[PDB]
């Protein structure tokens, strides 16, 4: 009676500021055990030293003081033992936030001709985590620059666009970077842009500068497609998919330079095209949408209690757009490949399993406790029944299932004579036992006996046999026009010991005589100790059929069956 | 915009207590309508006198002072009228609770032979209020008489039954009758019962004294058998059905002399076995209990609405164990026989109708009104669709309906020409406009006429027509082994002014390329402005088959199919 490690809180990626105010990283993994459990740690597939003056321990968390790239950076698990096995939580990489702020040299001044569009460079600094959003600021900080047709800002160049130069647009311009991540922003040295005047403006063709390449996206993923063309007039953007239909979640946006698409669809999968249009010209441009799925389980492992000897299958089944590969870890080590089966299990297979299905893209961990039973013989929750009815002429079979462990072996005994395999008596080797063409002289007093490796077992019961229920009188078949009474005989002989009942169905089909319907036509006339009677009043076209009566007892039924034939 | 009277409150049977301490009996009647209704009464199937001092009203409610037996019990009823008709309550029993108290003349003495069983007449006094309940009491009125097997209480007849009669049995008796109806109780004079005491008592044979006859109760309904046989070894008592078995809501009691069945079903209709058994003898007694059903509403009639010259049909449906008799009232007077039907209905058909459902044992009401609408035909709610799109040869159908009451005259107009039944055109007459055969010369304006008895409205909308969308290259069938590649081809010719999608669909079922097993050996691909072909990767046995690829936009779809055969 033990209470395996489970995982409460187990490690995540996360990524430290350079420049944070606390000087500590932490990772966090909790398990609970009915013996308290040991946590352990392991840095790049390979243990770390404990102590040292840096690392440090918080109940299972592990805490680094001043972490620097060049020494903690890199893939963290934890494992949670005890006295039942280990289990191993999921991989977390620890990296650190980088961000450098722009070079401070002057930005030199950019002359355009009016009607052209232009494009000015970001060139961020240097930084680690690429999730980086991109603003622009106008003359002074606190300004920003609005998104518009015109202007649009690449948040992954990082770059501006303008597709149309005007005077209005004359003036300085900055670049502006923000990492939520790491929460620090920053803004490059204002790049004067003067538009040199014109009287006669020319028209320009639209021209697609920025373009959206072949994306691999997750199911369920929020995913945006950028495109952006240039031309003196104004130019417009409109969006399509390959002879096919726009997916429901599709967001064209104000602009219309970016679409977006919510919680992606398997059928979204293949090409998306952007058309920009102007006077001038147009232009067109196409990209691949591919769909991916992460592994997402159907039958996870649960807690599993089995006997020795019992063979073992544990069904672990995910589902991926790539299909995903099963891994089986046992106490935290490699143990199988996939479809684990196990054979004449025993103490030694118990313990903790870990199933993991993983794709390319991610994996998933189950987590499971394998526990196996040694217990002798015992009709304690299922006992024999102590009295069994039975009738001449029909097979009988008498159940004796006990709790035991090893699949013991099973035995009959009529009292004083032990029974073997014969022909109309069989005992099959799930321990109930089988008898045909039953006589009075099969009644009395039968004990089932359990061999097992461990103890023995024997339970006592009583079988007493009684007289075949048959029909005497059966129903005649019968031919009337429509609107007549119709009389249908049923008399049965059975054991004045048991109780016997009689149902009536039409055609293969019970009546219930619950209906209103039904008692407009049908009544049941049951006299005497064995006569059973049907009438039919007002008989119609769709009543003629077949009408079978049925004696029913506790022990067997019988059935005779007549016709009724309806005309005109 | 008018409202008929709803009843909202309905009179229900009343019975009054004779000696009540408050002298007014008040009926509940009450409606609403538009113009406020006004309320009638009638007694006895005959109109009440509104000035009789005796009687009130107080809003709809009809109150009676000092009511008497001779003048006031009967049957009353209430009446809802106004502007649009009447409508008549459901009928309401008024009786007067009557209890008189007990002889006071003194009860004769009663001397028994022990072991003798006795029966003691109550002799209950005139009641009008059936529902009694019996007991009995001993020497004094607190003390009072338990049941048990030798001691038995008749809830129908009153007397007390003792099988066996003992020497404790000696004193005086009482019986003593409660009516909850007036929560009256009163006790008769005692009987004194001396028994003669005697040696080596005699066994006398258990004969039933109290039996219960043929009883038809009604479904859902508490019925109770009382059965009791006498006899000097005490009895004991089973209930049992002839050859079904007992419902499940049956309970014989600790006693065994009832038999309670509760929320009856129409199956328990048949015959109950009563079997009383002692050392000397047993006895047997069957009784029929019949089994009846209330009518019960399948679809009952609610405020409708119709227009002029439209054919009506009134549903009214219910159900009953007794096929029950429908009738129909119009404004409280018999206006059918039965399922009501109504051709070229007119202003006069409009009012009030009640449908009865009444079988021998209950009567359903059910009111409803019924309106008709006289209104020029008008497009406002349903206009004619401004852009209607069409195929070269294909059949196009346009629909002007318009809410007109008595079907008005339909006539189609190419703006200035008028149009007649035709080879290939065809105007039906709900309204709409068929066309075959389209060609471009029948794109333009059409304009929808509807000419009616009251006002005249007119529509106009314009068709445009586009070429049909068709294949130019079909599928062409193919042969490989498993594990293969396949590449189907299809390519479509379409107007450019519609939008034109491929689906691809497998032994007549489309594939939804939702789900992560389809996209393991199908790769559907779409290249330029009509190529949509498909790819299967990996085929199996179960992937041969049918494979139609249909070209599908807004006006029409082309399909073609080829089949795919797999060797190995
Ligand atoms: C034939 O006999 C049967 C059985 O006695 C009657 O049916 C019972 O009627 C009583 C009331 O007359 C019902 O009792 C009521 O139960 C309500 C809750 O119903 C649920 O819970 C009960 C009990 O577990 C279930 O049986 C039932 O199916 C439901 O699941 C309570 O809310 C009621 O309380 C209110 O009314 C009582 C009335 O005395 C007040 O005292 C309370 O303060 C409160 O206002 C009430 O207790 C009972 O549930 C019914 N069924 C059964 C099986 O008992 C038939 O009415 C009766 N028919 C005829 C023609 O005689
Ligand atoms: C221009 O051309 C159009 C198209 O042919 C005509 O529209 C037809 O109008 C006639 C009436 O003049 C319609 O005939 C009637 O149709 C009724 C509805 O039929 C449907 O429902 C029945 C129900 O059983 C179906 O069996 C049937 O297949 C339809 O689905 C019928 O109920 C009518 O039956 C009888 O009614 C009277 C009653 O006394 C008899 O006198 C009749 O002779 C008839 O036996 C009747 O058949 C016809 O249905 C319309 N066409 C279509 C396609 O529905 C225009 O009338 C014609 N002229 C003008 C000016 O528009
Ligand atoms: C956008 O970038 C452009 C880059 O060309 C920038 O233009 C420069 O602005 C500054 C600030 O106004 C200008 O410097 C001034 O020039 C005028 C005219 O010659 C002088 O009168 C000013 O003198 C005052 O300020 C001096 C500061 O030392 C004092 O010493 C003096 O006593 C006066 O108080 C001042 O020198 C500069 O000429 C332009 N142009 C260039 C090429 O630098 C612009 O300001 C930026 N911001 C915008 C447009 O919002
Ligand atoms: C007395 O008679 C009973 C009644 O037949 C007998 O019980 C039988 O035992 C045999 C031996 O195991 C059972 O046969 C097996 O049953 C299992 C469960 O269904 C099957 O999985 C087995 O299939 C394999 O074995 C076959 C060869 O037996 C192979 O050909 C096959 O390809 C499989 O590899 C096998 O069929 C049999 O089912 C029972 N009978 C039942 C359950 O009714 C008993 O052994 C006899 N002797 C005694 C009691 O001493
Ligand atoms: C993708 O965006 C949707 C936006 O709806 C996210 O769904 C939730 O939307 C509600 C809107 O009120 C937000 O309050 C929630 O925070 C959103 N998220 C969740 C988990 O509920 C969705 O989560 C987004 N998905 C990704 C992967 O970013
Ligand atoms: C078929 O039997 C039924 C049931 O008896 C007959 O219906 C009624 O039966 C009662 C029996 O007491 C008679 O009093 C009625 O006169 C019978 N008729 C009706 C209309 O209720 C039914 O009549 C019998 N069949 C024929 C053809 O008469
Ligand atoms: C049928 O065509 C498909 C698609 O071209 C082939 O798929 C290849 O799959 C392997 C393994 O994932 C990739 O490395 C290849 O790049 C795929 N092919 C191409 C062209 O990229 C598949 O092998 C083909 N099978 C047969 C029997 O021709
Ligand atoms: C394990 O338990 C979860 C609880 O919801 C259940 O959904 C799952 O089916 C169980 N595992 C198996 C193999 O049934
Ligand atoms: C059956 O097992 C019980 C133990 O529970 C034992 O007392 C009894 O003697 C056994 N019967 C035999 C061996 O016949
Ligand atoms: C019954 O009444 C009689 C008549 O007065 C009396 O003699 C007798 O004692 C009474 N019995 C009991 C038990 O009080
Ligand atoms: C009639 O109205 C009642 C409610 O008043 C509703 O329960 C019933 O379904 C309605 N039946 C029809 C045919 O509209
Ligand atoms: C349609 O009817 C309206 C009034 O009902 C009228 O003003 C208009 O001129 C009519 N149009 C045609 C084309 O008859």
């Amino acid at each position: 009676k033990g209470f395996g490690p489970i995982f409460e809180e187990q490690p995540i990626n996360t990524i430290y500021p350079e420049e944070s105010l606390e000087g500590k990283v932490s990772l966090n993994c909790r398990a609970r055990a009915s013996p308290f459990p040991v946590y352990k740690w392991r840095m790049n597939n390979g243990d770390v030293d404990l102590t040292n003056d840096r690392y440090s321990m918080v109940g299972g968390n592990l805490v680094i003081n001043n972490p620097d790239k060049q020494k903690d950076a890199g893939v963290y698990y934890c494992l949670a033992s005890n006295n039942y096995g280990m289990v191993r939580s999921t991989e977390a990489t620890l990296s650190f936030g980088y961000l450098d702020p722009f070079p401070p040299e002057e930005r030199p001044e950019v002359k355009v001709k009016e009607g052209k569009g232009m494009v000015l460079l970001c060139d961020p600094p240097y930084h680690f985590p690429d999730d980086l959003s991109y603003r622009w600021l106008l003359n002074e900080f606190p300004v920003f620059i609005t998104m518009d047709k015109r202007r649009f800002v690449s948040q992954t160049n990082g770059n501006l666009y303008i597709a149309n130069v005007e005077s209005s647009d004359r003036g300085n311009y900055s670049c502006f970077v923000s990492s939520p991540s790491i929460t620090k922003s920053v803004f490059s040295k204002f790049i004067p842009l003067i538009p040199i005047p014109e009287r006669t403006t020319k028209p320009y063709p639209a021209d697609i500068v920025v373009q959206f390449k072949d994306i691999y996206t997750m199911m369920g993923q929020n995913v945006t497609l950028e495109c952006f063309a240039l031309g003196n007039p104004v130019p417009d953007i409109r969006w399509r998919k390959v002879l096919e239909p726009m997916p429901s979640t599709a967001e064209i946006s104000t602009s219309g330079a970016v679409l977006k698409i919510f919680n992606i669809q398997l059928e979204d999968e293949g090409l998306y095209e952007c058309e920009a249009e102007n006077i001038r010209g147009k232009d067109k441009h196409q990209a691949r949408i591919y769909v991916q799925a992460f592994p997402e389980w159907v039958e996870h492992i649960n807690d599993t209690e089995v006997d020795i000897g019992s063979d073992l299958y544990w069904p672990c089944i995910a589902t991926g757009k790539p299909i995903p590969t099963i891994r089986w870890l046992k106490n935290g080590y490699s143990y199988h490949k996939g479809e684990l089966r196990l054979y004449d299990v025993t103490f030694e297979n118990a313990g903790m399993y870990q199933c993991i299905a993983e794709n390319a893209y991610g994996s998933i961990y189950a987590n499971a406790e394998l526990k196996i039973l040694a217990l002798a013989p015992t009709f304690e929750m299922n006992p024999m029944k102590k009295k069994i009815l039975a009738a001449k002429g029909g097979r009988v079979v008498i159940e004796c299932k006990p709790k035991a462990a090893p699949k013991p072996k099973f035995s009959w005994s009529k009292g004083t004579e032990w029974l073997v395999n014969s022909s109309r008596i069989l005992i099959w080797e799930d321990g109930s036992l089988e008898i045909n063409n039953i006589t009075r002289n099969d009644g009395g007093i039968y004990t089932c006996f359990a061999e097992n490796n461990r103890g023995k077992a024997n339970s006592t019961g009583t079988l007493v046999i009684t007289n075949p229920t048959r029909i005497i009188l059966a129903p005649i078949n019968a031919d009337i026009t429509v609107g007549e009474n119709a009389t249908m005989q049923c008399a049965a002989s059975f054991d004045p010991a048991l109780d016997l009942t009689f149902v009536w169905s039409f055609n293969g089909y019970v009546i219930d005589f619950n209906k209103e319907i039904t008692h407009i036509h049908y009544q049941r006339n049951f006299m005497l100790d064995a006569n059973g009677e049907l009438l039919i009043r007002n008989a119609q076209l769709k009543h003629a059929g077949r009408y079978t009566c049925t004696a029913q007892t506790i022990v067997d039924n019988s059935s005779a069956s007549a016709d009724l034939v309806v005309r005109g």
